[PDB]
């Protein structure tokens, strides 16, 4: 009941079926003066630079492994080194079962090894297919003959032939694009040798002669500089922040003075209160150089960046004032891209990326009559197309020509047949969409392959967009043993993407409710893959944790829980301003009754004066349940915000949602990965 495109029909139902010698002259010397070589003979094989050989080792039953040449040497020892980086295969990799049998991924771990130790030299090459919609007809023809010719190598029991990608990086838990520019330099300096180094050298505090500054973690650390401190180290709350004023005589301690954040007073002090405030404090304490977790900045109240967004990203904070704890009391002293939000829903995720300043939703898909209508109150520039994916995508194939690329069923097609000339005009096409972004529903291959799942891959695989957003709820990595994860992972290297994985919680950016989104970003190779926005908000959560192969684990962002820059968003911040209402209230126009008092609240309220959908079904003061406007509150929603339909519609809307913070924060890392260009 999925329209699919031919090439993820055919990989989904696959899966489912189931004497020594130099040559020629040296070329120069290492930096020790060793003369390096390019060519060997051994057994009747030829070693170059930029092949493969294969090691001996122990476990027989296991092949032997396969290691991409960098550099040979001669030593004064007169022996024949080889150094090369391991090439790991795809069984062993996030993929599993579902990895190609011929593929390879580079990995940055090398190591050096005599000649003589070779088992013997594979074939091995590196493909790097150009980038583009209109050469993918042709790439599914190479694939055919791929197909062929290494079938063939079965039939007759010839060895295997190999193939490299992309670089696989399990502490990232990405791949990415080959170093071209940076591989295969036959000159004895391996860029992973010396990253491997650098990153051995740090770690390690060093005792600065000076005493003006150090190096910890490897970053500077001055005096007459603000410092985070962990409260445990000091003898859930915010970091610490200190200021550094001296060092005294692992050879040297550090004695600072202190800052009282307004949540340490009392609690409702804060309530009304900033969250960038300081109170100077007297006290001075000594600690080991290992307690400070960053860098802070405290100005003065003259001179600010006068860009008050939310959530906020820089480290800044202000203090006008003193303070004594003795008396208990304080005192004074270009690049926005067109995108298709397929399963648009009520619109959120759209409005923060719009909001970043990276999109602009021209295009949009909707199954339910509400949802539509209120992404077109709020978006009125977007064309929303209120139908099944299905009959969408098979309309577009039909446009394009390309009705025998596309497995579709008799009913998508007799209800595409239907649709008008101004619908069918206003379509898109290849060429003119460079963003791709939209949540699948989630809920023996014939029961599975009309699963909701499929459509965006073949989305993203007909139009080949530059940059891909994918997000699920954080069970997507568990489903069905986790081998949709494993699936598409699959689907998306073979398109030849640049892709990573990671979870997210969005209580620690801004969102009172706590909530784990699983997001996957997907790249073209010529492109540079974003960063995960870093929490700054505290939140009793542990390390978001994703079950990798070989017993490995990643973490895509730091815990928070420890301490953040910022102090949590408690209940009270959100819901504590608005004026009261009664069991099975039906008003949907009202007006304000109190001023905003509470930062959230002030942020949260902009300009608007008219209070809009506070109405509640027929709390811990009143007896009654949630308004639809106190959900919206909760997830982020600012008030200007309009819904339609029914109060039902409006809650699965909320239900359904992604929070405006963090889909502003993933738009603001996608334009810092845009202007980082090369
Ligand atoms: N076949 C289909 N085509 C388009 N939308 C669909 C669909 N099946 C379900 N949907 C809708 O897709 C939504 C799933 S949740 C998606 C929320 C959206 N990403 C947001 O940011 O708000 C629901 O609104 C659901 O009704
Ligand atoms: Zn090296």
């Amino acid at each position: 009941q999925a329209t699919t495109t031919r090439l993820v029909n055919r990989i989904w139902g696959e899966f489912y079926s189931n004497e020594i010698k130099w040559d020629g002259e040296s070329l120069g010397k290492t930096s020790a003066g060793e003369p390096l070589y390019q060519q060997a003979l051994v057994g009747g094989e030829m070693v170059a630079v930029g092949g493969a050989v294969t090691l001996e080792v122990d476990d027989p039953d296991e092949m032997p492994a396969i290691y991409f040449v960098e550099y040979m040497f001669e030593s004064t020892d007169h022996c024949k080194m080889l150094h090369g980086r391991f090439l790991q295969r795809g069984s062993m990799t996030v993929l599993g079962n579902a990895a190609n049998e011929r593929e390879l991924f580079l990995t940055n771990e090398c190591m050096t090894t005599q000649l003589k130790d070779i088992k013997g030299v594979a074939s091995f090459e590196i493909r790097s297919r150009p980038w583009g919609h209109q050469y993918r007809k042709k790439n599914i023809t190479a694939d055919k003959l791929d197909w062929a010719r290494a079938l063939e190598r079965k039939v007759k029991d010839l060895p295997t032939e190999y193939y490299c990608k992309s670089l696989y990086s399990p502490e990232r838990g990405g791949f990415f694009s080959l170093p071209l520019s940076d591989i295969g330099r036959s000159s004895g300096f391996c860029t992973s040798c010396k990253i491997r180094e650098d990153e051995e050298k740090r770690s390690t505090i060093k005792l600065n002669v000076s005493k003006t500054g150090f190096f910890i973690n490897g970053i500077e650390y001055s005096v007459e500089d603000f410092v985070y401190v962990n409260p445990d180290s000091i003898g859930l709350r915010a970091y610490v922040v200190c200021q550094l004023l001296e060092i005294v005589p692992g050879s040297f301690d550090v004695k600072v003075r202190r800052f009282y954040r307004p949540e340490d007073v009392s609690a409702e002090k804060a309530y009304a209160s900033d969250i960038q405030e300081l109170y100077f404090s007297q006290d001075t304490v000594v600690l080991p150089p290992g307690a400070l977790e960053g860098k802070c900045e405290v100005r003065k109240k003259s001179d600010m960046p006068l860009s008050r967004e939310y959530p906020i990203s820089d480290h800044i904070f202000f203090c006008d004032l003193f303070f004594d704890t003795s008396k208990g009391s304080l005192k004074q002293l270009e690049i926005r891209l067109a995108t298709l939000d397929i399963f648009a829903g009520c619109g959120g995720l759209s409005h923060g990326l719009k909001k970043a300043g990276v999109s602009d939703a021209k295009w949009a898909i909707e199954y339910e009559e509400p949802a539509g209508q209120a992404f077109k109150q709020n978006h009125p520039e977007s064309t929303v197309f209120v139908d099944n994916c299905n009959v969408i995508l098979r309309a577009i194939m039909e446009k394009g020509g390309d009705q025998d690329d596309c497995v579709s069923t008799t009913e998508a097609n007799e209800l595409a047949a239907k649709l008008t000339e101004e619908q069918k005009s206003t379509l898109p096409l290849p060429g003119q969409v460079d963003f791709i972004n939209g949540g699948p529903p989630c809920q023996s291959w014939s029961k599975v392959q009309c699963e909701m799942i499929l459509a965006f891959l073949s989305f993203a695989d007909y139009f080949r967009p530059r940059y891909f957003l994918l997000e699920n709820v954080r069970t997507f990595v568990s489903f069905n043993k986790g081998q949709t994860f494993q699936l598409t992972l699959a689907s998306l290297l073979e398109m030849g993407y640049q892709v990573r994985f990671g979870i997210l919680e969005a209580g620690a950016y801004g969102v009172s409710q706590s909530r784990k989104r699983a997001f996957i970003w997907a790249a073209a190779p010529e492109e540079v893959l974003p960063e995960w926005p870093e929490p700054m908000h505290v939140f009793g959560v542990p390390k978001l944790k994703i079950s990798l192969s070989q017993g490995l684990h990643y973490a895509a962002v730091r815990s928070t829980a420890l301490g953040a820059p910022f102090r949590p968003i408690t209940v009270r911040d959100t819901i504590g301003d608005l004026p009261s209402v009664e069991n099975g209230d039906s008003r949907t126009n009202k007006e304000y009754k109190e001023v905003a008092v509470s930062w959230f609240q002030k942020e949260i309220r902009g300009n608007t004066i008219a209070l809009t959908d506070h109405i509640c079904k027929a709390h811990p003061e009143q007896h009654r349940i949630l308004t639809v406007r106190e959900c919206a509150r909760s997830q982020g929603f600012p008030d200007s915000y309009e819904f339609a339909g029914n109060i039902n519609h409006k809650h699965r809307q909320i239900g359904n949602a992604v929070p405006p913070p963090l889909a502003f924060a993933l738009g603001r890392k996608l334009k810092e990965a845009l202007h980082l260009k090369k």
